[PDB]
């Protein structure tokens, strides 16, 4: 059985020639060759069954990605696991192969205003579909945006994604410490169980900033420092913004802080399209409720060249509260992961 950096990839005879691409908390992703379809693929190995959060994440990533069909979202071509539940210790998710990620590209390359323009368009096109399906991504960042040779873009890694049916009040039930620090909306710190899909718009904000500078905008070294970096540029929240913070303990924490002034965008990004900076501002708005939503952001002037509602599919079938009940023991999540991967067994 082929191995990559001390990691066994039991992908039978069909898939061969494994190269490393990257890793995550509970597995590794490789490039491979499908001998059946004569095409190169990506294979993400997952080993989650020891820890309950990993099984919950694995089940969502698979259910969500299996219903999604969109040109700016990575899909699932195939899934491999043992013939019986007792033997299943690993799940292999076969996905389409991309050439690079936006993280890698920004190390080697300063992007034309046209490239930034077109990348941002694609991120929001796919985000439109994600949000349309009552899903939050919750870890948008450059290394979860894939690119190929023809400048086509795909959102990947739905490990931290989940359904929030907008017909239920989820304030108090959402997981606490989501997103990657530098891309973390302020309300994840101040309202850590009450946030919304608007946290994805924040993340896109930070990505746009990073595309204009080749430098991350809010590089906090630790949890409460991140909030300082944000406040460092946006300036202290207005009274109206502290009025929209329902959590008294966090309202007080903010009042306690020394007044900081807003740093205008054009001093941070002197060479940058004024329309880019207008959208950057509406995305990096402190108050989640005032923050630009995904449709309004596609409709912004900066993206008028690409914006067309008739070519921006939404989900035929949005996810509803019934497909959220996954607060269950890990042995029962294992059985649910078994059932969902069945459609790919002989
Ligand atoms: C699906 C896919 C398809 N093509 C490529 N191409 C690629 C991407 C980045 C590179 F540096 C080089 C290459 Cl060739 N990458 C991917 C890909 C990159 N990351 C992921 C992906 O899902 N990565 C996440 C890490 O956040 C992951 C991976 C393994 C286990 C876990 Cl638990 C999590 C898929």
């Amino acid at each position: 059985p082929e191995m990559v950096r001390g990691q066994v990839f039991d992908v039978g005879p069909r898939y061969t020639n494994l190269s490393y691409i990257g890793e995550g908390a509970y597995g590794m992703v490789c490039s491979a060759y499908d001998n059946l379809n004569k095409v190169r693929v990506a294979i993400k190995k997952i080993s989650p069954f020891e820890h309950q959060t990993y099984c919950q994440r694995t089940l969502r990533e698979i259910k969500i990605l299996l219903r999604f069909r969109h040109e700016n979202i990575i899909g699932i071509n195939d899934i491999i696991r043992a013939p019986t539940i007792e033997q299943m210790k690993d799940v292999y998710i076969v996905q389409d192969l991309m050439e690079t990620d936006l993280y890698k590209l920004l190390k080697t390359q300063h992007l034309s205003n046209d490239h930034i323009c077109y990348f941002l368009y694609q991120i929001l096109r796919g985000l439109k579909y994600i949000h349309s399906a009552n899903v939050l991504h919750r870890d948008l960042k450059p290394s979860n945006l894939l690119l190929n040779t023809t400048c086509d873009l795909k959102i990947c890694d739905f490990g931290l994604a989940r359904v929030a049916d907008p017909d239920h009040d989820h304030t108090g039930f959402l997981t606490e410490y989501v997103a990657t620090r530098w891309y973390r909306a302020p309300e994840i710190m101040l309202n850590s169980k009450g946030y919304t899909k608007s946290i994805d718009i924040w993340s896109v904000g930070c990505i746009l900033a990073e595309m204009l500078s080749n430098r991350p905008i809010f590089p906090g070294k630790h949890y409460l420092d991140q909030l300082n970096h944000i406040l460092g540029i946006l300036g202290s929240p207005s009274q109206e913004d502290l009025n929209c913070i329902i959590n008294l303990k966090a309202r007080n924490y903010l009042l306690s802080l020394p007044h900081k002034n807003k740093v205008p965008w054009n001093r941070l990004f002197p060479n940058a399209d004024s329309k880019a900076l207008d959208l950057l501002d509406k995305m990096l708005t402190f108050n989640p409720h005032k923050r630009i939503e995904v449709e309004q952001a596609l409709a912004h002037p900066y993206l008028e060249q690409y914006y067309d509602p008739s070519d921006e599919p939404i989900a035929e079938a949005p996810f509803k509260f019934d497909m959220e009940l996954d607060d269950l023991p890990k042995e029962k999540l294992k059985e649910l992961i078994f059932e969902e991967t069945a459609r790919f067994q002989p």
